[PDB]
Order: C-alpha cells, then structure tokens, then sequence
C-alpha cells in the first residue's frame, strides 16, 4: 500500500497534556470548510468551533481511546439543524492523475457523555469528500451508524479514467459535520489516502 | 417487527411499456418526478436536450452487455450542459414516514451505458449520486462511490438508521437518483429501485 502524505493527518498537532482538553482554532494543515459562514473567525468553546482533542485514559466522551494517536479533531456547530455544514479541509500537492485507484480512509466518532451539564448524545451526520480542485469525486454521505461514544472508519474509493475532466487538478479531503441533528458535534481521526493502479 | 419493502411507485421504470428494442421516452417517468434544482432539464424535450425517461434494454441492446436489471426498461438522465454545470435527475416523495429505531436500506441499480448513439460515442460517465431522503433532509447518500464500467450496471446501496432523537421522523421519506455531470458522456441509466425497512 502507497500513501499520499498529509498534513496533521491524525490531529496529533497540537500536543494536549491533560485529558479531554481541546483547542478552538483550525487544527495546523488544515483549512475550516465554512460554506455557510456557520463557524466565526474567532472562537470560543461555545461559539461553532473546530480544533483538536485529546481522548486518554479518563476521557468523559468515548468508551475507547483515540484511533491513532493522542488526538480527535473535532467539528461542533451551535446553528440549528438545517443550517448549513461546516468542517475541515485539506488540499493535497499531489493531483489526480488518469488509470489510478485512489482510497480515503478516515476514522468518525460520535462523542458521548455530558459537557458542562450539556449532553453529547446525539450525532448530527458526517460526510467525507474525496476531491479534485472544488469537484466532489467521491464522497460517504453518513453511510455509517455510529452509536454514543464509539468510532467507525469511513472508506471512499475512486478510479479516474483517461477522459476524467479533472485530471491534474489537486487532491483534496473534506471532513463535514451535516448538522442534521443535535447534539451538532462529531469528531475525525486517522486520515489515510492510498493510491494504486487501477 | 421484520424486514418489510416500502412501496415504490414505478419502481423499475417499466412504465411505460416500449415495444423496439434501445426505443426511449424523453419526458419524467410516471410516479416520478424530475429532480431539477439547477434548471438544467427543461419542461419540453427532445432527443439531444437535457431530458431524462425510460428506455428498453432488451436482446439486441447496444448499450449493455447484460440486459435490464429487472424487467425490460431502465430509466435514464441525460445532460447537454458541460461538466460542472449542475445536477439533475429523478425524485419520488413516498406515502411512507420517517419511524425511529428503523433500519432503512435502499438498493437501486447504476448502468453505465456503453457503445454508440447517432455516431455520438456513449464512453465516459458522468458520476451518479443516490438519495435517501425524509422531508428535504439527505438522511445517508452514496456519492459516486462505485466505478462502473462502461456497459455493466452495479447494484448501489444506502443504509440509515433512525433512531429516536432524529428531527425529522414522521416526515414523508423520498428517494433520489442524481446525474452529477462530472464527465461525458454525460448520460447514465438507473433500475430496480428498492427500499425496505427493519428493526434495528
Ligand atoms: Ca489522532
Ligand atoms: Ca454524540
Ligand atoms: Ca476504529
Ligand atoms: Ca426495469
Ligand atoms: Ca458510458
């Protein structure tokens, strides 16, 4: 299996100390995907927010550690379901290239417990995106039931062929909270992409 | 309290029945609606505008090397606009709602249709999104997620449970089959739409 590198690709950047903690600002190497405009330039803990996450031993959230690492990178949105989508995005140097099989995989938690008296149960929907320039080749749409507190890994696929409109353009991965449901936080971790002749 | 299909209207696109083998209807398909939110499909058509309809894939076919996935018809979309332009394709709101603590699982089959059309080359795809819907919610989707080749279909398959704190239960559940227009040929078929629900 060959990778394509990417940047901060398990959100292990930057370190935690102590469990639970979280930063409120876009994880290093990555972009906010802000559509919408839902998520504010400046944030607090309890504006819509992006960051990173520490998940250890005593962690409120999940009933396993992290799928990689120390840390999630999380997504929480305070609009209401329906208002847009928001997330984390990041464009790749390398570019899509003709008679080549690409794969994204991404691990996606759905956090559990409380958070200031407020509850994490719930989940408001993900949707993971393979791109070429600001084209969605291929893209799980909440294919998956993730349960309060667990993570399942999401798998998008795509084979471009000889006559693909967007052959060398950049690669890119979107990472979305829907908002389709509250409460409106999930989190990502362990982002892979793999590529192989088709 | 088991595995139960939800009526679909027209759900195989045999409607209406079409006697000459690769003949084709190019207006929506009884018990369909056209999917248009990017006014790229207008309200009459013709051969080579945007249109979509049904068409019969039987012995003979120029298109497939397989014959209809189920009965004699598929339905298809078909897209005159360039790449990017936008999507289009067909809807079907159901009489069915949204119930929680249901499993739904939503099967349709994707043809990517190969060969020849009035010296017009059918090689290529456009990319294909299949919807699962309950209001105007996309409740779980497959985007493009199958590579299709050119005269085979693939089976597509969407699941979504609801569970009781979802926000939209009890609102009418639709379906979805979407041409992304994201290659040409930009023209792609859609058979055999099911849905069941189930326990969790
Ligand atoms: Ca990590
Ligand atoms: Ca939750
Ligand atoms: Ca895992
Ligand atoms: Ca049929
Ligand atoms: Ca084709």
């Amino acid at each position: 299996v060959v990778s394509i590198p990417i940047n901060n690709a398990g959100f292990e950047d930057p370190f935690i100390e102590v469990v639970d903690d979280y930063t409120v600002d876009t994880p290093p190497g990555w972009t906010t995907y802000n559509p919408n405009n839902l998520v504010p330039e400046k944030r607090t803990t309890w504006t819509s927010n992006n960051g990173v996450g520490y998940v250890g031993p005593g962690t409120q959230f999940y009933n396993q550690l992290a799928p990689e690492g120390r840390n999630i990178g999380y997504i929480y949105l305070a609009q209401k379901p329906g208002s847009g989508v928001a997330g984390f995005e990041q464009i790749l140097d390398a570019t899509l290239e003709p008679d080549t099989k690409y794969t994204l995989k991404v691990d996606v938690g759905n956090s559990g417990g409380e958070f200031q008296k407020i509850s994490l149960a719930g989940f408001p929907g993900y949707r993971v995106e393979l791109l070429a320039g600001d084209t969605v080749l291929a893209a799980d749409h909440n294919n998956l039931y993730i349960k309060d507190g667990e993570f399942k890994t999401s798998t998008v696929t795509f084979t471009a062929t000889p006559d693909n409109p967007y052959l060398d353009q950049k690669l890119g991965i979107r990472l979305i909270n829907l908002l389709q449901g509250t409460f409106s936080g999930l989190d990502f971790d362990n982002v892979r992409l793999t590529v192989e002749p088709a």
